[PDB]
């Protein structure tokens, strides 16, 4: 497959690596997303250590409001990110 | 850096790839987003053939109207097309 391509399976195998591990296997609860942030965005984001920045991010991206980040969100916030990090070089 | 990283990274340099070709190197115009989803696309989307087909998933994705693709617009299109993915098995 194509680069393009094997970017769309990882951003559907990260999704799964960290909602799959607590509560609801199809969505990211406040710490999955934590931890997805900690551990897979360090060079894109800030370390979270604080429960009010974790909170902030999951009000932000919850656009359905039912507390947790599902697929479709979280592809709203990889759109979100890789835009803002284009936007800072370009 | 992880494979979340990688994938930004890769979104961000196959857009260059193709928006840089012509016209606009910071914009896909219709030619480079045939080409895209043609050579980097083929295991999610039917191969195009058809103006009508480029004309369509270009009024589609171009929601500024400008006729062409920006970077933001195309994150989108990339969204889509993996969420789109995603549903289908789940
Ligand atoms: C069955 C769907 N699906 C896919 C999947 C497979 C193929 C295409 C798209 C998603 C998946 C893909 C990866 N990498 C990691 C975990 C899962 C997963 C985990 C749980 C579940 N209940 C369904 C899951
Ligand atoms: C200067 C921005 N920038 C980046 C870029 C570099 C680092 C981070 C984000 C984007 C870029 C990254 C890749 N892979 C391929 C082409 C370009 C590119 C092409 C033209 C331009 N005028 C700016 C460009
Ligand atoms: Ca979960
Ligand atoms: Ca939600
Ligand atoms: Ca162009
Ligand atoms: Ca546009």
């Amino acid at each position: 497959m194509s680069e393009l391509e094997k970017a769309v399976v990882a951003l559907i195998d990260v999704f799964h690596q960290y909602s799959g591990r607590e509560g609801d296997k199809h969505k990211l609860k406040k710490s999955e997303l934590k931890e997805l942030i900690n551990n897979e965005l360090s060079h894109f984001l800030e370390e979270i250590k604080e429960q009010e920045v974790v909170d902030k991010v999951m009000e932000t991206l919850d656009s359905d409001g039912d507390g947790e980040c599902d697929f479709q969100e979280f592809m709203a916030f990889v759109a979100m990110i890789t835009t803002a990090c284009h936007e800072f070089f370009e």
